[PDB]
């Protein structure tokens, strides 16, 4: 009894979008940035295009398309559709400033406490929406949070995301390359994933931001993480973090998954701290830091006549 998923899957003609440049290859495939021009509509939509014909690949890319077509939230990446070429392509909204992990590493000396705490609120809002949709992300990390503007981030990468039945409270997975250093202890031992195991990944994600992009358990091989966590060891307190912020991170790493805070409560706590940011994050020169917010599309694309550019958040069905 989980309610019909009447979401619409849009099919895009390959003639409607142009791969302007390549953003990053890898085991998945290649992610391109480009422009989508729906025929008849005088709009040019900046998009990201992923191509992974190993029948399997086509199968995994469609699972990700199914999940993304089912979510609609200001802090979750918006799916624009798929293209049915020889290999199936994923067409999503282009996030011009990249992933949050690279962003905090690049702009370390210009990120104040206001931006860090606001990012924590927005990530919790997106994860709380995913919990409302009964969706477990299973791969929450700083690399999987994209930056539309320095004031607006969205959760991305639903290759491992799962939807739970109204009786399924947990998700028992099987084998699969899984990011060990972001998983909860129950996910490493028993391969169980819940919304509370996503909370653990949320705590590690916050730790990445507060350390300006440090690697969790740097130098420790992944096979030792399960034994490190069982002894009671956790990630250290970042230098900018007051005990108030670090206490929240520690609570996300409790052994009892039901003792970890809920996403709706992480929204409230970080929202309070965002109203007095320098009380909870001590950063040298916090009051003088400034991040951009841009033209810049002509550069981020190449074409001019970017007078009809429309962000995907302003182009609705
Ligand atoms: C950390 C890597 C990174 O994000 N780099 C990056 C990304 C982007 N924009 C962007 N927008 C949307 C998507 C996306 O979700 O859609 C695809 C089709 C799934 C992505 C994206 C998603 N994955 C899995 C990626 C892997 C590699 C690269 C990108 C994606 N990315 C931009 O916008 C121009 C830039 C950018 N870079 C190169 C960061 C480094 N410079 C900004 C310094």
């Amino acid at each position: 009894g989980e309610a019909p998923n009447q979401a619409l899957l849009r099919i895009l003609k390959e003639t409607e979008f142009k791969k302007i440049k390549v953003l990053g290859s890898g085991a998945f495939g290649t992610v391109y940035k480009g422009l989508w021009i729906p025929e008849g509509e005088k709009v040019k939509i900046p998009v990201a295009i992923k191509e992974l014909t190993s029948p399997k690949a086509n199968k995994e890319i469609l699972d990700e398309a199914y999940v993304m077509a089912s979510v609609d939230n200001p802090h979750v990446c918006r799916l624009l559709g798929i293209c049915l070429t020889s290999t199936v392509q994923l067409i999503t909204q282009l996030m011009p400033f990249g992933c949050l992990l690279d962003y905090v590493r690049e702009h370390k000396d210009n990120i104040g406490s206001q931006y860090l705490l606001n990012w924590c609120v927005q990530i919790a809002k997106g994860m709380n929406y995913l919990e409302d949709r009964r969706l477990v992300h299973r791969d929450l990390a700083a690399r999987n949070v994209l930056v539309k503007t320095p004031q607006h981030v969205k959760i991305t990468d639903f290759g491992l995301a799962k939807l739970l039945g109204a009786e399924e409270k947990e998700y028992h997975a099987e084998g699969g390359k899984v990011p060990i250093k972001w998983m909860a202890l129950e996910s490493i031992l028993h391969r169980i994933y819940t919304h509370q195991s996503d909370v653990w990944s949320y705590g590690v994600t916050v730790w990445e931001l507060m350390t300006f992009g440090s690697k969790p358990y740097d130098g420790i091989p992944a096979s030792e993480i399960s034994s490190i966590l069982e002894k009671g060891e956790r990630l250290p307190q970042p230098p900018i973090c007051t005990i108030d912020v670090y206490m929240i991170m520690v609570k996300c790493w409790m052994i009892d998954a039901d003792s970890r805070p809920k996403f709706r409560e992480l929204i409230i706590e970080f929202s309070k701290m965002a109203r007095d940011p320098q009380r909870y994050l001590v950063i040298q020169g916090d009051e003088r830091m400034h991040l951009p917010s841009p033209n810049f599309y002509r550069a981020l694309m190449d074409e001019e006549d970017m007078d009809d550019v429309v962000d995907a958040d302003e182009y609705l069905i």
